[PDB]
């Protein structure tokens, strides 16, 4: 029993993260075979953030111009190309403790484990969602990007974040590993901001059939309610339009369960109208939302309690 939000072991990561260095400035980046993958700001000092033009500051560096360390390891980098927000840098050794892997743009909503990295040197890992707005509620501090975030399955590792900067409200925000932002965020140090962001609702309901599962029917009640009068109810909330493929999403929970989508819509749809009244959910005081639905069948038993 009990339900933790819980990250991926992080050994098959750690085994990947290094230090890169250009000039002054040093970050982490991901060392898989023969490549090094890290944040093009690299190349960048303070003043230059202010309007850099990349492909200007890249034809004046060599390869010498990055020092890669992996461990007391110094790696002897061969051969640099930008790919879009990223770097990659060929070096002399292939890592040998490469793990089987895949490269995933990663969709709102989604969660993934993140091993926080300083002078590529693993320092912590935890879980996070990937917020409608395109930012994570990450904890990261100077020298924290080239950080990776991940899921795995099986032995297969897939890689879907590297952090690239922090925005004013101290949210975060990243790109793909082929270097391509999440969201409307670009890197350069020019006024930026996180856009409105919105409950996901997916979430909220896998976690509720969370609570199910583990055995909790204190919320549930004896309503039905349309898909549409739903998203009234959703809106007003500030929570995300439920459509008929999260409903399909939902399926083998409501299964598990005997307990119909529709219904656990009107089970929230109440919770939101009426409050908690001081009673908690798993423990929370607050409807939780970075738990998707292959996050509770990962961790909840396939048998309900009751
Ligand atoms: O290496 C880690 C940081 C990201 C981070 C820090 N804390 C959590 N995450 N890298 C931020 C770098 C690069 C990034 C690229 C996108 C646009 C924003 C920049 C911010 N970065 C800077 O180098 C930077 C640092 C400090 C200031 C600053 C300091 C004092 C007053 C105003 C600005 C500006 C830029």
């Amino acid at each position: 029993s009990g339900f933790r939000k819980m990250a991926f072991p992080s050994g098959k990561v750690e085994g990947c993260m290094v230090q890169v260095t250009c000039g002054t400035t040093t970050l982490n980046g991901l060392w898989l075979d023969d490549t090094v993958y890290c944040p093009r700001h690299v190349i960048c000092t303070a003043e230059d953030m202010l309007n850099p033009n990349y492909e200007d500051l890249l034809i004046r560096k060599s390869n010498h111009s990055f020092l890669v360390q992996a461990g007391n390891v110094q790696l002897r980098v061969i051969g640099h190309s930008m790919q879009n927000c990223l770097l990659r840098l060929k070096v002399d050794t292939s890592n040998p403790k490469t793990p089987k892997y895949k490269f995933v743009r990663i969709q709102p909503g989604q969660t993934f484990s993140v091993l926080a990295c300083y002078n590529g040197s693993p320092s912590g890992v935890y879980q996070c969602a990937m917020r409608p707005n395109h930012t994570i509620k990450g904890s990261f501090l100077n020298g924290s990007c080239g950080s990776v975030g991940f899921n795995i399955d099986y032995d297969c590792v897939s890689f879907c974040y590297m952090h690239h900067m922090e925005l004013p409200t101290g949210v975060h925000a990243g790109t793909d590993l082929e270097g391509k932002f999440y969201g409307p965020f670009v890197d350069i140090q020019t006024a930026q901001a996180a856009g409105t962001d919105t409950t996901i609702t997916l979430n909220v309901l896998a976690w509720l059939y969370a609570a199910v599962i583990n055995g909790d029917r204190w919320f549930l009640n004896r309503f039905t309610t349309t898909l549409n009068d739903f998203n009234l109810v959703a809106m007003k909330y500030n929570y995300e339009p439920l459509t008929q493929d999260h409903v399909d999403i939902l399926g083998p929970l409501s299964a598990q369960t005997g307990i119909a989508v529709l219904d656990m819509c009107a089970a929230l749809k109440e919770l939101l109208q009426n409050g908690m009244n001081g009673r908690t959910i798993l423990g929370s005081t607050i409807l939780e939302d970075e738990f998707t639905p292959f996050d509770v069948v990962r961790q909840c038993s396939g048998v309900t309690f009751q």
